[PDB]
């Protein structure tokens, strides 16, 4: 139906994803998870039952939490959709293996499970059992990838059940490389080592990088779901207002249980003293346009139009705000 | 009481810890840790009550698996009191705070606590809950510190109720960093910077370092910590034989569990072709003399018997080969 036309935008940038979650019942997830394992043949290359697919997502999907605004199933399926036209881009044509494939999108699905809806900061501060578990470090990330983990130990979830051991060994590792990488206390770090990446940067004839160690491999995929995951802003403006406004929805709620405990409110979590404009021109100017900027520079001139979008968004942003 | 002839020890490199388990009716840990938090003052300092110290310290030796021949509370309670000792080396006069003191000493309380006896390895390789929650990075480690910290915050158990809330936090963060620095994957990069605080080494006139910063002290600790978990071999020989009687016993059990599960057994964890003489010797080349080689000269010249010890129990278990 309109569902299966919406679908065909699955390689695209700026798929509406807020229309697939509205027409699936809310399994936006599942759906674009399947279509793009479709898409991938990545389910005959691994064996993968459809059926054990199709529950392990659901399940996945059903971790996510429903009255989270920002970090829920919706912000996992976008995650997923933009890693796989990241994946795609001519400039990686033919680097990277199935299984390293299949390691990323895995990675964007699970990346930010059962999401409270809170910083780590927030966790850490108010002395969660989630923080002392993990000794405030990649509090949420670490959780994220136990949970998603762990729920393929559920009944017929067990979407690997074919890979060979070693194979299973090497996705576990590239997974948590991945998601701990999407911790935002390594972004100034991460950033670092990507430019440093760029400036020495090997190609081949043809025109694609040259990645010949773990290091330099794990590194670009750890870059790229860093970008998918900071992506917003690069998106057609009527996607981006939306995913603002959630993101305001969350940070403002956890202001509000900052202030009914006499703490400190962090930046732009209070919803009386917040301006959207001016905090969305300072996220792209100080962290999603440095990064962004840095993966065009690799993938030249393949992400020239994500580049201009965010740079257009950032104008339309700041044309508001009263300036000297 | 016998026990208190004993205890005039604990500020000694070589106290008698297996003999202060017997007296205590196994409880070392909590009798040293008592004995040494009265000697350094720190129940004044931290307004510590003398019965929240000794129910949480109970409390915590009794999350020491007593059927672990080697990460037991009487190893908990010889690297506490091997940082006591430590921390007491001339070279460190007046360096750390009391808190830092602190943490260094309730860091070495907690660092093995409810270990089960296999390693790191083990536990990723067998696919354990505990593995699947740390993601496979120093699982037991994480795991020491996150029981060691729950467990203040069981009945009369909160020995840090009246630090400020700034205390605590710079507290549980030198003890995290200090735990997570005794995982061996770090042995390497962790000596490594050591090496280079010594080459860079400042002192006062009297040889007292000059530590500059949190970098600067942390790394000392964290160093200081690791070198009292790997101290066994530089104790006076009859100590060091039981040691490596209990640590070869622990492997050997680890290793009858990879055998049964058709598992590759991990290096010096088979019984059946061991040889325990030459690996000790090993262990003392590759690992504890480099590392304590190096704390030797951080501290020069307040570690030379402990490193001349080191080089005699070397050449005892060099004597011992088959
Ligand atoms: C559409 O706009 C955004 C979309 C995504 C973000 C993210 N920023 O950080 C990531 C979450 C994270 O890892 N945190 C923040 C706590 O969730 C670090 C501690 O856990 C996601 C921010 C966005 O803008 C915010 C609104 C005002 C400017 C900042
Ligand atoms: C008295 O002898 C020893 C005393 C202490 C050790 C240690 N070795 O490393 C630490 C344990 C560790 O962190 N492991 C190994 C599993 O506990 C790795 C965690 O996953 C403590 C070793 C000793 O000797 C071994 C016996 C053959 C030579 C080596
Ligand atoms: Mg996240
Ligand atoms: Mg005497
Ligand atoms: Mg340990
Ligand atoms: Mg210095
Ligand atoms: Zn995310
Ligand atoms: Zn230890």
């Amino acid at each position: 139906d309109v569902l299966a036309k919406e679908l065909e935008d699955v390689n695209k940038w700026g798929l509406h994803v807020f229309r697939i979650a509205e027409l699936s019942g809310n399994r936006p997830l599942t759906v674009i998870m399947h279509t793009i394992f479709q898409e991938r043949d990545l389910l005959k290359t691994f064996k993968i039952p459809v059926d054990t697919l199709i529950t392990y997502l659901m399940t996945l999907e059903d971790h996510y939490h429903a009255d989270v605004a920002y970090h829920n199933n919706i912000h996992a399926a976008d995650v997923v959709q933009s890693t796989h036209v990241l994946l795609s881009t001519p400039a990686l044509e033919a680097v990277f293996t199935d299984l390293e494939i299949l390691a990323a999108i895995f990675a964007s699905a699970i990346h930010d499970v059962d999401h409270p809806g809170v910083s780590n900061q927030f966790l850490i501060n108010t002395n969660s059992e989630l923080a002392l578990m993990y000794n405030d470090s990649s509090v949420l990330e670490n959780h994220h990838l136990a949970v998603g983990f762990k729920l393929l130990q559920e009944e017929n979830c067990d979407i690997f059940q074919n890979l060979t051991k070693k194979q299973r060994q090497s996705l576990r590792k590239m997974v948590i490389d991945i998601v701990l990488a999407t911790d935002m206390s390594k972004h100034m770090n991460l950033l670092a080592d990507l430019k440093t990446m760029v400036e020495t940067k090997k190609v081949t004839s043809s025109g694609v990088l040259l990645l010949d160690n773990y290091s330099d491999r794990i590194q670009v995929l750890q870059n790229m779901v860093h970008c998918a995951d900071l992506s917003n802003p690069t998106k057609p403006l009527q996607l981006y207002r939306q995913w603002t406004d959630r993101i305001m929805e969350e940070f403002f709620r956890q202001g509000d249980r900052e202030r009914e405990r006499g703490m400190e409110i962090s930046p732009m979590c209070d919803k009386h003293n917040a301006s959207v404009e001016k905090s969305q021109v300072g996220f792209i100017d100080y962290i999603v346009h440095p990064l962004w900027e840095t993966w065009a520079d690799l993938v030249h001139p393949d992400a020239q139009d994500i580049l201009d979008t965010l740079e257009d968004n950032r104008e339309w942003y700041q044309s508001t705000i009263p300036q000297a």
